[PDB]
């Protein structure tokens, strides 16, 4: 049992990003998730998530 | 059993980034998350997340 | 069993990063993450996180 | 049983950051997290987190 | 039984930081966490956290 000499797996490579200029502005009451940049994840035997907003949980 | 000679897992390869101005507002009354960059994990057997906001849980 | 001559898990490389200029404003009232940046991890058997906001918890 | 001869697991290399001005504020009433830069962990048989707010808990 | 011949866990690596100019200013009434850079963390059997917020615990 054999796995591939160059293997690549939940992986970025060579990202550029420029803002020449921005306004960003947010206002939340009782979520928010923004600008997540470049992001690279693996799980195993186990879930996963990246971006995730919940505005709430009751029980 | 082998894995592979060059195995790459969760990776995050040659970023760049530029704000050449920017403004950022953030008000928040009882969740908010801003900016994350350039990010990698990795997790086994247990979950994972990278950018997670909740705004309440109640029980 | 064996695992891979040059192996890599959980893992942020070569990362740039200029702001020019910035203005940059929070306020809170009773969670805000901001500015996260080139950030690895590995977790093996238990859980990860990276930028987690819960505005409260209540029980 | 054996472990990779060059082995790399939650790692950060080769990162740059300049701010050539910036304004920054914070305010809060009753958690914020900022600017948290090249940053590296690992956790066996345990949990982790890298930037991690939480308003309040109440029980 | 044998673990790799270079072998990095929980590792940071040639960071560079300026700040040619900067103002910062927080105020907090009743937690804020800032400028946290270059960290490397390994924890065995054990939890891990770097940069934790919490406005406060009430039981």
């Amino acid at each position: 049992l054999y796995v591939g000499s160059k293997t690549k797996e939940g992986v970025v490579h060579g990202v550029a990003t420029v803002a020449e200029k921005t306004k960003e502005q947010v206002t939340n009451v009782g979520a928010v998730v923004t600008g997540v940049t470049a992001v690279a994840q693996k799980t195993v035997e186990g879930a996963g998530s990246i971006a995730a907003a919940t505005g709430f949980v009751k029980k």
